[PDB]
């Protein structure tokens, strides 16, 4: 484990994941409204998987060797299998909660399978050119399931009751915003243009993931918008 | 690239798929209708998710060796791949017009799974005679499916609407008659008896799947049959 | 085929599983119920997904070669394959049995799939004391289930027709007895301490498998409970 400097920073996000399923856990335990329950299971279901993921990783299962550039690079191919189940899972939270068509969600969870998809391809292609072929092609799907957010569930949250229209308003920018660096993150780090070393590159997916997850679940959470309007 | 002889087949499927997905993308921007959204979204991922995989073949990425018959066989396994996720939408699409009950449609969705999942062992099999035996265990899944939309459908949209009853009817036969001809390709192609060479045998696969995706989806979207009756 | 002495294990349970699926296919065709047949389509599918997994096993595809323990450890992967669909397909007949809320349902699905995700992890890993800690957490993971089908749908099946209430009651403690003694199997046999020999794990398995999958379709599928009170 300790042979690989960037060992700290999955023992770190192992640990915050599994704090947070914890805590995320006994919260949802005295809850019975029906509404409630539903975002509880997919914000619970969330840090559980990456949780299992992170370690993994720290483990050294979720690593695997791709030849490019004249050298073996180290991938963590793990990423991906987190970022395939609990990607498509906060969508699902931002969707329920502003109450969305079934085509409109389709239409998200499809893009997402894409963007995942085509990241995990570019991350174990060989040819080094065209790593960033599906890099660009992963980032057209983002910014697809970025326009829908904004110019589609937006002016749907606004015809809702106040509390929900202000919970999804604060979890739609925080989503925009840290998933946009993921890419950034990708393009410049080892399996990309390889300007940042893997283990800043390791501290930097960690920060954003438990944000992404945990800080994001925390909001959600904590709102009255996840329950049903009664007496 | 173009060092195998099958690449300009290859490249002509990227291209269709690609042009066909975003004719389709287009074409739904200017569609409120929660009915019409989820035809459209159905419609449009399953060429968006083969443009992926047949980019993928054409740059290398989509293929492997399998030794049998004394040889290395070039098997392209991303076909699988994607028809594991497209055939199922393109299932939904037809299920979605008739309204077809759940029970259905999860018997539908999970002999295709079958069908794909031991076509593709089948294709990956190292014993040559045992590469036949899945072959027959995935046509019976495609027969089962057939079954059922000609004796269970069918009768169905009878009790429609006329104009859904008469599109049905057109995408019924258009998928009956395409969706056969594939174990056949199989069967005398590279997978199977080696009797067609792979350069025709992925011409083939190639209007096949133009025709199943595109061509399919340009008669349902033209259609007035999934649009709400309205005033 | 022959060459491995539990070959005879994969051969019976292959018969039984295609047995135990032509007989529920046959018995579902005089169904019209729409409640009726979602649970023919669920319980159908389980030994049809079972049957390929067995055969795969059984010809050798689903079978790889693990180095642990300094040794070469023959490790049958395609049983994974077939639990990551097949035990989530069982829970859901419970669930809808009780008519269980959404939120619930999730968090079975997520958590068997962890479950299981987790336990094929800990099959690959070749750090010999590595695999303890992920039997560990797909354990807690079956423990979950096992308290939410005891202490959140067994309430809820009081409440509900008697017919219904006593099949569930029946089927739920067949499921508890038989699913636990699957983690005890795996840390007996080959996976884990190797106190078992491959061939009687092998047996086992197949014994379990077949009481839970085709004898629990027969007490599902004879019972009333899943017709809707009709006159
Ligand atoms: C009913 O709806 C509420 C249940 O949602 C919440 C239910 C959860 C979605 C169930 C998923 C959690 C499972 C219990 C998995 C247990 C293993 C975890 C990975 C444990 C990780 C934390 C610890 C080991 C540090
Ligand atoms: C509606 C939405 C959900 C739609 C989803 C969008 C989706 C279509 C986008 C494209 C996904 C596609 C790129 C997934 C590829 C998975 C692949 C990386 C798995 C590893 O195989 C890659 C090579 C080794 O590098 O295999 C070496 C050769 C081996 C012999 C390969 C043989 C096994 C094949 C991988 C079998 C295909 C299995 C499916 C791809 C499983 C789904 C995986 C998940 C990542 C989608
Ligand atoms: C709301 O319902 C309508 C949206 O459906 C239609 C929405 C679509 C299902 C969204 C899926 C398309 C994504 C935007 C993916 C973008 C990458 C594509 C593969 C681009 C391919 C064409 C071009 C690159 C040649
Ligand atoms: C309700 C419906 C949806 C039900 C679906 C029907 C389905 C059950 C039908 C059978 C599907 C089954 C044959 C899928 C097999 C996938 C397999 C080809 C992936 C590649 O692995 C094959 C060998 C190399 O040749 O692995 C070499 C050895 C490796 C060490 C293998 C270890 C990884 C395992 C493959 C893990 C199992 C993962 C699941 C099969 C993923 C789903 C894949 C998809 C094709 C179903
Ligand atoms: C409508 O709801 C009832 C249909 O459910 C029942 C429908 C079934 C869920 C459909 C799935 C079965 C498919 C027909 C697959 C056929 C291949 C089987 C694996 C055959 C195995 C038995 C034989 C080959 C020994
Ligand atoms: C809501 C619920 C459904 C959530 C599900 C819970 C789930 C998150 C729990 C963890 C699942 C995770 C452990 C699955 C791992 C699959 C993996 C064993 C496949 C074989 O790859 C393992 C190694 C060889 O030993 O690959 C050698 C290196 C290769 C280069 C690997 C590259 C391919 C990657 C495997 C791509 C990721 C694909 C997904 C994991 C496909 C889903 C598989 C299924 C088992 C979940
Ligand atoms: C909890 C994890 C989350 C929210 C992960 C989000 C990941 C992304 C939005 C990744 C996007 C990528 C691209 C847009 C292209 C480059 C490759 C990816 C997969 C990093
Ligand atoms: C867009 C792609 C479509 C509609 C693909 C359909 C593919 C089939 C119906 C494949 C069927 C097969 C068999 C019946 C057995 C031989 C192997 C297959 C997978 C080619
Ligand atoms: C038809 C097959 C069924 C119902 C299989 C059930 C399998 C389990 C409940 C397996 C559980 C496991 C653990 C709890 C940890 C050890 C590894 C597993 C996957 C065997
Ligand atoms: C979206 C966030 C990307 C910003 C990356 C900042 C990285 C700065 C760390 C210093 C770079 C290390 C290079 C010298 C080793
Ligand atoms: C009362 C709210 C705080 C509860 C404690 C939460 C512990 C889980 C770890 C959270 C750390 C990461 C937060 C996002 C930055
Ligand atoms: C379902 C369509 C299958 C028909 C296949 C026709 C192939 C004819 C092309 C000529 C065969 C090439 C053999 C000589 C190289
Ligand atoms: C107005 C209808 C035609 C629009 C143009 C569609 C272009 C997409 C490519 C279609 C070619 C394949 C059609 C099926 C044979
Ligand atoms: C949950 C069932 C586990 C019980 C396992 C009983 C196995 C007894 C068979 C004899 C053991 C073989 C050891 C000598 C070869
Ligand atoms: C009339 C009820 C019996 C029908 C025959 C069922 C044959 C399928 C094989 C069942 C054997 C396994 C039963 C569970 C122990
Ligand atoms: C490829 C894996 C995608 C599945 C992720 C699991 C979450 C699926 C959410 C489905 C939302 C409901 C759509 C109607
Ligand atoms: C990882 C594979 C999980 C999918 C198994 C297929 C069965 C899914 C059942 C979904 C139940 C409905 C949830 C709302
Ligand atoms: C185009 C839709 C408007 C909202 C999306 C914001 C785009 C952020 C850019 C992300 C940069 C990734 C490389
Ligand atoms: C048996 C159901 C009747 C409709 C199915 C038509 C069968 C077409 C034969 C396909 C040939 C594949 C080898
Ligand atoms: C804790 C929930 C109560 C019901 C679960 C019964 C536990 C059975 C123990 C299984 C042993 C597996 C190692
Ligand atoms: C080795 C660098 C080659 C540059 C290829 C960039 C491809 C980006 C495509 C975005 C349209
Ligand atoms: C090398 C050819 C061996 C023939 C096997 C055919 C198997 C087909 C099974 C269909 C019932
Ligand atoms: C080689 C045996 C090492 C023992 C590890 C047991 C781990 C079990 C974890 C359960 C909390
Ligand atoms: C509940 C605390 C979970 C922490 C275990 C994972 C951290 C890795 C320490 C080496
Ligand atoms: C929108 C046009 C897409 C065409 C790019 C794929 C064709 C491959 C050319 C080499
Ligand atoms: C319907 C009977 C199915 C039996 C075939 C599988 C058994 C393997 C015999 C070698
Ligand atoms: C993106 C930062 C999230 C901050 C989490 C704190 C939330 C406390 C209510
Ligand atoms: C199977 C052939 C499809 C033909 C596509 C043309 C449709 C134009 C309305
Ligand atoms: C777990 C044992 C199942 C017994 C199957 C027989 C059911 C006949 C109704
Ligand atoms: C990590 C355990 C959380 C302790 C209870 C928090 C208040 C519900
Ligand atoms: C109005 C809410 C602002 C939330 C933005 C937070 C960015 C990290
Ligand atoms: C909508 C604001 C986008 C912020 C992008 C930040 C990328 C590091
Ligand atoms: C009555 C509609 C006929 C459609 C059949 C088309 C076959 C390619
Ligand atoms: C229902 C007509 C079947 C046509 C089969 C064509 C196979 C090449
Ligand atoms: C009251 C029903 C008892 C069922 C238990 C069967 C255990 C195999
Ligand atoms: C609830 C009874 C549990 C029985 C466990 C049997 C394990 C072999």
């Amino acid at each position: 484990i300790t042979g690989r400097p960037e060992w700290i920073w999955l023992a770190l996000g192992t640990a915050l994941m599994g704090l947070g399923t914890l805590y995320f856990l006994v919260k949802g335990m005295g809850v019975s409204d029906p509404d409630a329950k539903k975002f509880y299971a997919i914000t619970t279901l969330v840090p559980a998987i990456a949780f299992t993921m992170y370690l993994s990783m720290l483990l050294g299962y979720g690593l695997t060797m791709v030849p490019f550039g004249g050298e073996q690079n180290p991938i963590y191919w793990a990423r991906y299998a987190d970022w395939l189940f609990t990607t498509p899972l906060l969508l699902l939270d931002l969707a329920l909660l502003v109450d969305a068509d079934q085509g409109t969600i389709l239409a998200l969870v499809g893009a997402d399978g894409i963007m995942i998809g085509t990241g995990l391809v570019g991350a174990l292609t060989k040819v080094y050119s065209y790593r960033f072929v599906w890099w660009a092609i992963s980032t057209a799907a983002m910014l697809y399931i970025l326009y829908v957010l904004f110019f589609g569930f937006t002016s749907k949250a606004e015809s809702m009751r106040p509390e929900v229209a202000s919970t999804f308003k604060v979890l739609r920018n925080v989503t925009v915003v840290l998933w946009s660096a993921y890419p950034v993150v990708w393009l410049i780090g080892s399996e990309g243009a390889g300007i940042v070393p893997l283990n800043i590159e390791t501290l930097l997916f960690m920060v954003l993931d438990v944000s992404a997850k945990v800080g994001f679940g925390l909001i959600l959470l904590r709102s009255r918008a996840i329950f049903g309007e009664a007496e």
